[PDB]
């Protein structure tokens, strides 16, 4: 087996035309061995990412703080503790509207 | 889109000759959409005896230190760590702790 703190990790500064104000963790990445990918991520006040959408589903899972998703056709608010499923191609993004940052596992299968 | 509060999902008590103080939350099952998660609460003194399954195993720890029961020893982690069991290894998990442990499972 494979114990890693994922705080070990080194973080990816993210910033971009689509997103800003994220750091992006990759604990499991896409060559590796388990059959998924999951990468935490770390949104900092006013970060975001903008809306898209992608042929892959994802599962969200909020570690810490209050996390703004954006969907299609609006918006919600969710803390730590919500799961989310994002349905195969989904238009989906995320927003911190805190002044703390918030941060949450993206989980994807193979 | 699906949002939900995993706290509010009914927990199932797990008491058998290799688990005792344990509950599971299934967060995603077999009849839900997404391609299985599973939220752990581990009581003070809770036991998931050493046991195998043919498939892989992906853990993060949610809250508190987590023994993990191995083929060859034991090692305590702590809230942030991420886990991956691999196909029929043998593992477990204890809480040597006086407060609950929290951990998330996923199973592709």
């Amino acid at each position: 087996m494979i114990l890693k703190r994922a705080a070990d990790v080194t973080p990816q500064k993210i910033s971009t035309d689509k997103v800003r104000g994220v750091r992006k963790r990759v604990l499991i990445g896409l060559k590796d061995a388990p059959n998924f990918v999951i990468r935490l991520f770390t949104v900092e006040p006013g970060g975001l990412i903008d809306r898209h959408s992608h042929p892959w589903e994802h599962e969200i899972f909020v570690l810490k703080g209050k996390l703004t998703v954006l969907k299609e056709q609006g918006e919600e608010t969710v803390e730590e503790g919500f799961f989310i499923f994002v349905e195969p191609n989904e238009i989906h993004g995320f927003r911190n509207d805190t002044d703390s940052e918030v941060e949450f596992l993206q989980l994807i299968p193979k």
